[PDB]
């Protein structure tokens, strides 16, 4: 067990920033609006 | 010599798997009745 | 004894991930608007 | 010369937390009423 | 007792590359670029 | 040069993240549709 515990906690930071991009593109897709 | 540079290799994998899920969500929100 | 700064560094990174799941499950409760 | 590698690693963990708070205040402007 | 349970962590990266070729061959069936 | 088989395995891990972003930017080039 060298110190692999340092490796899992840095991976948690990367998971949060990518999820914010997924909801942002869905709004640009709905920004088309409805033309009556 | 503390730093645990070997730790980064598991972190890069996490960004790839979450991006594939966003493609399935685009199809779920497009599936809603039939357009004649 | 009245705190532990060591516990907090790992604690703040996971908190952001669980916070996104909290608003997402609350949105599922808006489905039940039709009786079988 | 003095480095700054200590600044970016602590910086990414706090950044994700403050970004989610920015979304809730933006909806205060979308608090517009609706007439059926 | 050297085990082999630790082996699964690196195994997750191999799952990402095989999914890219799988969706690409299935997409060609919706656009068969051949004239009769 | 005598072998160094330990060197090739990192190559498959990075291949996944660079390949998915590459096809996504190339799709935006088919957008166009602008009035003078």
């Amino acid at each position: 067990m060298p110190g692999s515990l340092s490796g899992i906690i840095i991976g948690v930071t990367v998971a949060a920033v990518v999820l914010i991009v997924a909801v942002f593109v869905c709004k640009s897709l709905l920004w088309k609006k409805v033309l009556p």
